[PDB]
């Protein structure tokens, strides 16, 4: 049975979200179809793998400058990070 995870991170990005009006039904329905394993995701979200500093992890978009970052194995699916591009990559 895969793990679902939340890195400490994600919680105080999930609040950041909040606090600066996005629209959390987005976010929300997005980790539902991954919690659920509903794959391959919808093409809407672009959804890829990273490489660089996040390599291992993949990315993709609630909105055009939202970006969820997350890790998906056999074991695992962890939230890892949600933000802005710059707040995730720069």
């Amino acid at each position: 049975q895969r793990d679902i995870e939340y890195s400490g991170q994600y919680s105080k990005d999930v609040k950041l979200a909040q606090k600066r009006h996005k629209d959390m039904n987005k976010l929300k329905y997005l980790m539902t179809l991954l919690i659920n394993n509903t794959l391959p995701l919808p093409a809407v979200y672009k959804d890829h793998p990273l490489q660089g500093s996040w390599k291992g992890y993949r990315d993709a978009h609630v909105e055009p400058d939202w970006i969820l970052i997350y890790k998906l194995t056999d074991k695992l699916l962890r939230f890892e990070r949600t933000g802005t591009h710059a707040a995730l990559f720069g």
